[PDB]
């Protein structure tokens, strides 16, 4: 292939097929009864159905056995090895959200899945660069001593904590990233004010889903439960709070971070979990209010984008639910995904 080092590893990480098996059996899902070329978009919404009934049954107190058929239902639709004692029972939200957040996963890996599968496999071209195509995305890398990764590795340093502090934070690739399409959905939205740089974190298997189809809200049939402020799109301001959903161990110490330019508007401020989803009027995004902020002080700025990175410090209010700050765009055109880091995670 015609592209560099870096890229070439990159592409080979997000479509590791080895990869997605493992973030299945994580699951304890059973690979016999369904496997890979097995997963349905289909089968996963009848799942996301089921969950919110469940959802429904648990919030009104369902006098069970109506629980238990929906319970047996949804392991029905997605086969799980257990062994014995029985699968557990989806009796209570933190049982929904923990299903939920694997169906979300189980999706962007049947996307990844069938990208890889689509097309021509053919050796004509080297698979990376077929591969490379497929995710639609124009993918640079970043010099080391460049203006640019010196901003982006502060704002790493910076907003990396303490007292999350389970480990540290090496940053060995930063990309510069173009998804072919947005940037003229976005365009209208930069006639939006407050414009800012912020981070998203996901597991490495649903990367090829983010950057082929861009980071997605989620759709009607997923339960709300686990969305403290309803179905949109998740930001953070400090590396430490979107680190947390890479998902990555001492066994895979490496993961996958985004840098995108959100077009806020004016923020609808909240210090506690609300499901909105409508917006008040002139407003155009939500900014959940956490305890640690990075230093106003400190910002920084390109191009009418706000890059937030100041060290962390107290913030005003500590009445809030929230340890970190979060924003919430409800449109996906509100979003231009511009970096792409591989980091490696340095456990204590
Ligand atoms: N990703 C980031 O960088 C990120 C950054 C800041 C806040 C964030 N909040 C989230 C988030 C993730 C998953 C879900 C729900 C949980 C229930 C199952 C369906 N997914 C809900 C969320 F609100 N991500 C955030």
């Amino acid at each position: 292939s015609k592209l560099p080092k870096p890229v070439q590893d990159l592409i080979k990480m997000i479509f590791d097929v080895e990869s997605m098996k493992k973030a299945m059996v994580e699951y304890e899902i059973d690979l016999q009864k369904m496997p890979l070329g097995k997963l349905s978009k289909r089968q996963i919404q009848a799942a996301y159905s089921i969950l919110s009934e469940v959802q429904q049954a648990v919030s009104q107190g369902s006098s069970d056995s109506q629980i238990l058929d929906l319970s047996n239902r949804f392991y029905t639709l997605i086969p799980h090895d257990f062994g014995m004692k029985k699968p557990p029972l989806l009796n209570n939200a933190d049982s929904v959200q923990a299903k939920a957040e694997m169906l979300d996963n189980l999706l962007d890996i049947e996307v990844a899945y069938s990208l890889l599968r689509g097309g021509s496999d053919d050796s004509s071209k080297d698979p990376i660069d077929v591969n490379y195509e497929k995710l639609k995305t124009d993918i640079k890398v970043v010099d080391r001593d460049s203006e640019e990764a010196e901003i982006i590795r502060k704002y790493v340093k910076n907003t990396h904590a303490t007292t999350h502090n389970a480990y540290d934070l090496e940053v060995i690739d930063i990309f510069k990233i173009e998804r072919e399409g947005e940037c003229q959905r976005y365009k209208p939205f930069k006639q939006l004010h407050n414009r800012r740089l912020l981070w998203h974190g996901s597991r490495t298997t649903n990367f090829a889903g983010i950057l082929s189809q861009g980071l997605r809200i989620a759709p009607p049939e997923a339960p709300v439960t686990g969305y403290m402020f309803g179905k949109g799109i998740y930001f953070a301001d400090m590396v430490s709070k979107s680190a947390n959903y890479c998902h990555t161990s001492q066994g895979d110490p490496i993961g996958l971070i985004l840098l995108g330019e959100v077009a806020l508007g004016n923020m609808y401020e909240l210090k506690h979990a609300s499901h909105i989803s409508k917006l008040p009027k002139g407003k155009h995004s939500v900014k959940g209010l956490g305890k640690t902020t990075p230093d106003p002080s400190a910002n920084i700025s390109l191009d009418g984008v706000d890059v937030p990175l100041g060290t962390g410090i107290s913030s005003g209010v500590n009445d809030t639910s929230l340890l970190y700050n979060e924003y919430i765009v409800y449109d996906i055109a509100q979003v231009n995904l511009k970096y792409l880091l591989k980091l490696k995670f340095n456990f204590k």
